[PDB]
């Protein structure tokens, strides 16, 4: 049995590996190298440009926090946009909300969706939902053109190297701000506090140039580098994204595996050194 | 340049690796394989039985939380025991407290101490402190014999495979309970919630057989498996270890890099699935 190893200049000097039960599918799409394998212990795994995007074992942590942090703070979210997110995990979580009337997903790589419909049927099951509409395009362009505004935008992107490069700059955050309702929120994947402080400071400074409250939360998830990933959390009101406005009690949420009301606000209590780095931005 | 890889049956199907700048020292001690290397990006690294024990980059997270969670809850801790902990990181953190009069450390492997005094001078600097006393012995035996009781016991052990095997059983938790003052506390390293749920349930059930409050906290630290490690948190009073009783404001604590008053209680807000697994113990 072979192992998959995740090496990158974005985390020099370190690497995480998973043992491979069987390779299921590989291709070069228009944008990226796509790999799907059944791991021995983390179930099926999706890899893009040699970087792990999800595993069936842990995806609920990242999908649940990126979705339910903002969707419990937004009072009556009607219209939601997922940027990236072709696997459908964020959509799945979104569909549990009966009040949502529309979910747009802008994913640059349709291969990611199709692979997910084929190989990840419990992650991609929300594409059957009549409220979901799919747009295959660079979100940087989608957001320059979309006429609707959203109650929430969830930026479920890959890393800055690759097609997500257009998503980690001051310009993209202007577009997001413009595309949100006046009391709308955006959460975005915003890397690891252990090694990406320069990036975190940059993104925070980008968000703070527009949003009146910018917060950063941290998720434990073992298959992203350093075992955590942050949520850059952008609020147009002074009040922010640290306190949920509801609890998830209907039968659709009985299945939740990470998110709950308390660990929502916990995620925002950050390490001392991180607070000190970002305090003068 | 070579890489160090951390493979183990304790986390089958996964592995973390660090790139090696230079090997500094290796030996087989009486108890374990000892490796010290300068990594390219995480500074110097100490490895025991092929398992990473610490790196200079991140050790403050684990040392600060394991120390300051209980030392801010204990009102006037006079006498403290570190189990394991030969690197001295816990001692270092302990020494900052002027009120502490004595620190006993029971470390089974004196090689770990000596290597740490030689190679990790900013971790091991607390051994110069006149209040520190060192005992080279199996803590399982030390705690069967010690006549003093402690205000806090910090169990800074390696994993259950190896000499720490004696530290992860119902018997060891009885000894700890006996060795603590009536309002004394114990925190112990208690593995990763992503893969060690069976162990976490076992340890919790062990602790709950004696202690009236048993809590579990989680730390982000990239160089332990799954990027987190838990703190099993044992309180003889109903009140527990989730809320600090003081803030660390004197000049000795200006240097803190992870711990603070808020992220102390945050660490105890756990993922949904973990709460459900442990609810009927
Ligand atoms: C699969 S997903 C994240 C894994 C956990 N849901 C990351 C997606 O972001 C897409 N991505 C990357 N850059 C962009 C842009 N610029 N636009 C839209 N989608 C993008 C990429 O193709 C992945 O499918
Ligand atoms: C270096 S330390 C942890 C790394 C972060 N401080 C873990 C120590 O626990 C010791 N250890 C393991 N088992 C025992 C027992 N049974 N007793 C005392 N110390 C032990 C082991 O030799 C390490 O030095
Ligand atoms: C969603 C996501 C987060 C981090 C990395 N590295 C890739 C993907
Ligand atoms: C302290 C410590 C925690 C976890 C592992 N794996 C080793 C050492």
């Amino acid at each position: 049995k072979k192992w998959f190893s995740e090496f990158s200049i974005m985390w020099p000097g370190q690497a995480f590996s998973l043992k491979i039960k069987k390779i299921l599918y590989e291709t070069k799409s228009k944008y990226q190298n796509v790999l799907v394998f059944e791991s021995t212990t983390y179930g099926k795994v999706l890899v893009l440009d040699g970087v792990i995007q999800l595993t069936e074992k842990d995806e609920f942590a990242y999908h649940e926090m990126m979705t339910h942090v903002p969707m419990t703070v937004s009072k009556e979210p009607k219209n939601v946009l997922v940027v990236g997110g072709g696997d459908g995990g964020i959509i799945r979580e979104l569909c549990k909300y009966k009040s949502v009337e529309n979910i747009d997903i802008c994913e640059i790589d349709e291969t990611v969706i199709e692979v997910s419909k084929i190989y990840f049927k419990n992650i991609s099951c929300g594409y059957e939902d009549k409220r979901v509409n799919v747009f295959i395009e660079d979100a940087s362009k989608f957001l320059e053109n979309v006429t609707n505004t959203y109650d929430v935008i969830i930026v479920d992107s890959s890393d800055p190297i690759g097609p997500a490069e257009t998503l980690f700059n001051q310009n993209f955050y202007e577009k997001i701000y413009n595309a949100l309702k006046p009391n709308g929120y955006c959460v975005a994947q915003c890397e690891s506090l252990w090694i990406h402080v320069g990036t975190i400071k940059n993104m925070i400074g980008y968000a703070k140039k527009l949003f009146k409250k910018v917060e950063y939360a941290n998720i434990s998830i073992p298959t992203y580098p350093c075992g955590c990933i942050g949520i850059l959390c952008c609020s147009k009101t002074d009040t922010g994204l640290t306190k949920p406005n509801k609890k998830l009690e209907s039968k659709e949420f009985a299945d939740l595996k990470y998110y709950n009301y308390e660990n929502h606000s916990a995620a925002f209590k950050l390490p001392a050194f991180l607070l000190k780095e970002i305090e003068n931005i």
